[PDB]
C-alpha cells in the first residue's frame, strides 16, 4: 500500500520515517508537504515525456567535452549481427538507416523510431552529433574496439518509461537572558556570545559571568549586544561557545528569525556540539545526542508578533584599480555604478555592505533586485557562506539555472556540501537539486548518493534524510533501483568483515576460497548481481564471476569484485572495489577535480589520455572504486622476476620492458607517447592540487601505457615539489640515455597543462571554497586555499608565473 513504499524509503535512507514524526517540528513537516507535491508533480511531467524526452531523462548523452570505423549493430528481439563501416561524421541517424536497410534486404521489405543502445550498458547514441562526439564511440577509437549497438524501438523505450510509473520601529538594543546550563567538566565556566551575519560580525562578541564549573551552572545574567533589534538581517544567527577557564567545551547556533520570518522570543533551549571557540558556520540545530549533551537555555525577550518586512516593503525603503576601509567607502556609494558597468562584481559590493544596518541592506537588495543574471562562475562565488543573505543565495540559484547537466554533475559535489551552510530546511538550493535530479535519472542518482553516504552524521541526518524522502516520492522506481545498490552494499560489508576476520588467521589462498564459498551463497549471489553501478549508473552490473573475486592482504583487506555480461560482451567485464575502514571522501574530490582539469584540457584541444576512476563513499568510512582492468602497479613491475617477458638487465629498464611487452612493434610508439601524456598530466594535477607520498605503491599502468595514481589521500600539502621520476623520465626517453627531442615534448605537455589551469583557477578556487563546508581535515583554513592559489599562482602574469613553474621543473628532474 502506501505503508510500502514509506518502509522502503526507511530502509532506503537509513532513517526510519517514523522518527521524522516524532520530532513534532513543523518545519520538518512543512518541507515533507512542500517538497512531496513538488516530487510528485515532476514524477507525473515524467511518466508522458515523449519517448525520446525520457530517453534524455533516464539515458543522459555522454558526449565528449573524416575517418572510416567497424561498427556491429543488432536488433533487440534478434541474435543476428551486422557489422558495418560509416564514418566517424556520420550521425546516429545515418548509422540506423543503414541497419534497417540491410534488415529489409535480409528479410524482405524509419531511422527516426529508433535509438542506438551501446550492448550491456544503460547509454544511448541518439541527437544530431557526428559518431566520435560521443564518448562511447570515442573510447572504442583510441583502444581499437569495435563498438557494439543495438537499435531498440520506440516503443520499446516507451514500455520502460510506462513500467516506472507510480519590525523597523523597534530601536532598542538587540539582548538575550543566559539562563542556566546543564552538563558538567572539569576552573570556572564563560559563556561567549556572537550576533553572526554569515562569518561577519555584526557587534562586538559579548561574554558572561565567570562561575564554578560543576553544576549544571546558573547565569540568569543579562547579555546585551550594541546592535539595535531593527537592525538584525534576514539571517541573522546568535552563536554561542561554552568553555572553561582559570579549555573549549560546546557550541550551539539559532537563527533570530524562525522559518516563517517571525522574530523569535520567549525561552529556548539549546542542546550543544562539543568543540576541538565561537563557531559561526557550524549548524543552526540542535544535538539529537540530548541524554549526554551540555544544554544551554536562554530567553529572547518577547519585545511587543513582530515578523521580517516582506520585498516590497524593502524596496521601497578611479575605482577598477580594485579590480582597506578607505577603499569600501567608494565601492558602496558608487553601488550603482557598480550594477551599471560592473555587473560582475556584486561579490565585492556585497562585502563592503555592512549588514548591521537595515536601510543599508534594502538599499543593496534594491540593487539586487534588478541585478542582471551573472556568469556560472561569478554564481558559485555567491553560494559560499560569505553571502548569507537569502536573497543573494536565490540571485545564486537563479544564475546557477543556466547549469548544463554535464557541469551541473561535475559541479554536484559542492553544491550538494553548501547544504550544509543552509538556515532552513526548505531552500532554493534544495528546491533546486531535487527540481534538477528529477530531470535527469544521472543526477538523481548521485545525488541520492552524496546524500546517504552522510547519514551516520548527525548535523546533516535529518536534512538529507528528508531530501531523500522527497526525491523518493518522486520516482518510486529509481527507489527501488536504489534499494538494489545498497542490498549489494550490505552484502559487501559483511563479507568483508568475514574476510578481515578470516585472515588474522588462516592463509590468504584459504580465506579466499571461503570468500567464495560465502559469495556462492543464494543470498549472496542474488544480492551482488543484476544491478546497476553506485559508481556509474549507465554500467549494468550483471553476473558476479565468483572464482575472479579475491581480497587485498593489506590493512583494510578491500574487496575485488568482478562482473561479465554475457550480452555486453567484453564491455561485461568489469570490477568493483569495496573498501571499509578508510575515509573515501579525500579521493573523491581529487579524481572529481582530476576530471575537471582533464575536461577543462581536452576543451583546449588537449588530451593528456587521464584514468579518473569512478570513486564513491557510500558510507560511514565505506566506499566503491572503480576496477581499472589490465592494469598493473609500478612497485609489481619494478619487482623485476625472473621468468617473466619484462625481465631486464638494469631495473631502469623495467617500466619499459613491460611495455614492449604488451605492445610489441610499432605498438610501442602509441604506448610511450600514452605514458608521455598520462605522466604530463598526473605530474601536474599532483602538483597543484599539492598531492605528495607519491610512490610506486600507489601509481599504476595500463598496458595501453597511461599511467595514473591512485590511493590520494590527502592533497594540499597536508609545500609540495613538483616531482620527477627517473624511471618515468627514462620510459619518456625511450630508453635512451639522452633524448631532449623527448624529454622537452613533455615539458611542452606539463606547461600547456599548467598554463590552462591556471586560466580557470578561479574556478577550483570557487569550488575548494564550497568545499570547506565538507569538513575534510585537509580543507579547514585559509591557508588550505592559499595553498591552491600558489600553487596556481594567481597573483601573477602569465608570463612569470610560467618562469616560476619552470624553475619547480627543472628543480625536480633533480633526480
Ligand atoms: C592498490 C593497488 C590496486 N588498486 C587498483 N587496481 C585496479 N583498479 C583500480 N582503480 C583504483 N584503484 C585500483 C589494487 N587494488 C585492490 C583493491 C582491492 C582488492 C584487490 F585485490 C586490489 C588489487 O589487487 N590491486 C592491484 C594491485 C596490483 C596490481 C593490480 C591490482
Amino acid at each position: 500500500v502506501k505503508k510500502l513504499i514509506n518502509s522502503q524509503i526507511s530502509l532506503l535512507i537509513g532513517k526510519g520515517l517514523h522518527e521524522f514524526d516524532s520530532l513534532r517540528d513543523p518545519e520538518v513537516n512543512d518541507f515533507r508537504t512542500k517538497m512531496r507535491q513538488f516530487c510528485e508533480e515532476a514524477a507525473a511531467h515524467r511518466q508522458q515525456l515523449g519517448w525520446v524526452e525520457w530517453l534524455q531523462y533516464s539515458f543522459p548523452l555522454q558526449l565528449e567535452p573524416n575517418r572510416a570505423l567497424l561498427v556491429n549493430v543488432k536488433f533487440e528481439g534478434s541474435e543476428e549481427s551486422f557489422t558495418f563501416q560509416v564514418s566517424t561524421k556520420d550521425m546516429p541517424l545515418a548509422l540506423m538507416a543503414c541497419a534497417l536497410r540491410k534488415k529489409a534486404t535480409v528479410f524482405r521489405q524509419q531511422p527516426e523510431e529508433y535509438a542506438l543502445q551501446v550492448n550491456g550498458r544503460h547509454e544511448y547514441l541518439y541527437g544530431n552529433y557526428p559518431l566520435c562526439h560521443f564518448q562511447y564511440i570515442c573510447s572504442c577509437l583510441h583502444s581499437g574496439l569495435t563498438p557494439h549497438l543495438t537499435m531498440v524501438h520506440s516503443s520499446s523505450i516507451l514500455a520502460m518509461r510506462d513500467e516506472q510509473s507510480n519590525l523597523w520601529s523597534l530601536e532598542q538594543p538587540f539582548s538575550i537572558e543566559l539562563i542556566e546550563g546543564r552538563k558538567v567538566n572539569a576552573m570556572k565556566l564563560v559563556v561567549q556570545a556572537g550576533l553572526f551575519h554569515g562569518n561577519e560580525m555584526l557587534c562586538k562578541t559579548v561574554s558572561s559571568s565567570e562561575v564554578n564549573v560543576c553544576s549544571e551552572p546558573v547565569w540568569k545574567q543579562r547579555l546585551e549586544f550594541d546592535i539595535s533589534v531593527c537592525d538584525l538581517p534576514r539571517m541573522a544567527r546568535l552563536c554561542f561557545a561554552l568553555y572553561a577557564v582559570v579549555c573549549p567545551i560546546a557550541w550551539a547556533n539559532l537563527m533570530l528569525f524562525d522559518y516563517k520570518d517571525q522574530l523569535k522570543t520567549g525561552e529556548r533551549c539549546l542542546y550543544m556540539w562539543p568543540s576541538v571557540l565561537l563557531n559561526p558556520a557550524g549548524t543552526v540545530r540542535g544535538n539529537p545526542n540530548t541524554e549526554s549533551a551540555a544544554a544551554l537555555v536562554i530567553y529572547l525577550p518577547e519585545v511587543a508578533p513582530v515578523y521580517f518586512p516582506a520585498l516590497e516593503k524593502i524596496l521601497e525603503l578611479l575605482r577598477e584599480i580594485l579590480e582597506y576601509e578607505h577603499e569600501k567607502d567608494l565601492v558602496w556609494k558608487m553601488r550603482h555604478e557598480v550594477q551599471e558597468h560592473f555587473p560582475e562584481a556584486l561579490a565585492r559590493l556585497l562585502l563592503v555592505t555592512k549588514w548591521n544596518k537595515h536601510e543599508d541592506v534594502a538599499q543593496m537588495l534594491y540593487l539586487l533586485c534588478s541585478w542582471p543574471e551573472l556568469p556560472v562562475l561569478s554564481a558559485l562565488e555567491l553560494l559560499d557562506f560569505s553571502f548569507p543573505d537569502c536573497y543573494v543565495g536565490s540571485f545564486a540559484i537563479k544564475s546557477l539555472r543556466k547549469l548544463t547537466d554535464d557541469e551541473l554533475f561535475q559541479y554536484l559535489l559542492q553544491l550538494v556540501q553548501v547544504l550544509k551552510y543552509e538556515s532552513y530546511l526548505d531552500c532554493e538550493l534544495t528546491k533546486f537539486l531535487l527540481g534538477r535530479a528529477l530531470a535527469n535519472r544521472k543526477i538523481g542518482h548521485f545525488l541520492f548518493w552524496h546524500l546517504r553516504s552522510e547519514m551516520h552524521v548527525p548535523s546533516v541526518a535529518l536534512r538529507f534524510g528528508l531530501i531523500m524522502e522527497a526525491y523518493c516520492r518522486g520516482s518510486t522506481h529509481h527507489m527501488k533501483v536504489l534499494m538494489k545498490q545498497g542490498e549489494a552494499l550490505s552484502k559487501l560489508k559483511a563479507l568483508n568483515d568475514f574476510v578481515k576476520v578470516s585472515s588474522q588467521k588462516t592463509t590468504k589462498p584459504q580465506t579466499k576460497e571461503m570468500m567464495h564459498m560465502c559469495m556462492r551463497q543464494e543470498t549472496y549471489m542474488e544480492a551482488l548481481s543484476h544491478l546497476q553501478s553506485p559508481l556509474d549508473p549507465s554500467t549494468l552490473l550483471e553476473e558476479v564471476c565468483v572464482e575472479q573475486c579475491t581480497f587485498m592482504d593489506s590493512k583494510m583487506k578491500p574487496l575485488w569484485i568482478m562482473y561479465s555480461s554475457e550480452e555486453a560482451g567484453s564491455a561485461g567485464n568489469v570490477g568493483i572495489i569495496f573498501k571499509n575502514g578508510d575515509d573515501l571522501r579525500q579521493d573523491m574530490l581529487t579524481l572529481q577535480m582530476i576530471q575537471l582539469m582533464d575536461v577543462l584540457w581536452k576543451q583546449e584541444g588537449l588530451d593528456l589520455r587521464m584514468t579518473p576512476y569512478g570513486c564513491l563513499p557510500t558510507g560511514d568510512r565505506t566506499g566503491l572504486i572503480e576496477v581499472v582492468l589490465h592494469s598493473d602497479t609500478i612497485a609489481n613491475i619494478q619487482l623485476n622476476k625472473s621468468n617473466m617477458a619484462a625481465t631486464a638487465a638494469f631495473n631502469k629498464d623495467a617500466l619499459l620492458n613491460w611495455l614492449k611487452s604488451k605492445n610489441p612493434g610499432e605498438a610501442l610508439d602509441r604506448a610511450i607517447e600514452e605514458f608521455t601524456l598520462s605522466c604530463a598530466g598526473y605530474c601536474v594535477a599532483t602538483y597543484v592540487l599539492g598531492i605528495g607520498d607519491r610512490h610506486s605503491d600507489n601509481i599504476m599502468i595500463r598496458e595501453s601505457g597511461q599511467l595514473f595514481h591512485i590511493d590520494f589521500g590527502h592533497f594540499l600539502g597536508n609545500r609540495v615539489p613538483f616531482i620527477l621520476t627517473y624511471d618515468f623520465v627514462h620510459v619518456i626517453q625511450q630508453g635512451k640515455t639522452n633524448n631532449s627531442e623527448k624529454f622537452e615534448r613533455f615539458r611542452g605537455y606539463c606547461e600547456r597543462a599548467y598554463t590552462i589551469l591556471r586560466r580557470h583557477g578561479l574556478l577550483f578556487l570557487h569550488l575548494f571554497a564550497l568545499m570547506r563546508a565538507a569538513g575534510l581535515p585537509e580543507l579547514s583554513c585559509s591557508k588550505d586555499i592559499q595553498y591552491l592559489k600558489d600553487s596556481l599562482a594567481l597573483g601573477k602574469t602569465e608570463e612569470e608565473a610560467l618562469k616560476h613553474f619552470r624553475v619547480k621543473f627543472n628543480e625536480a628532474l633533480r633526480e
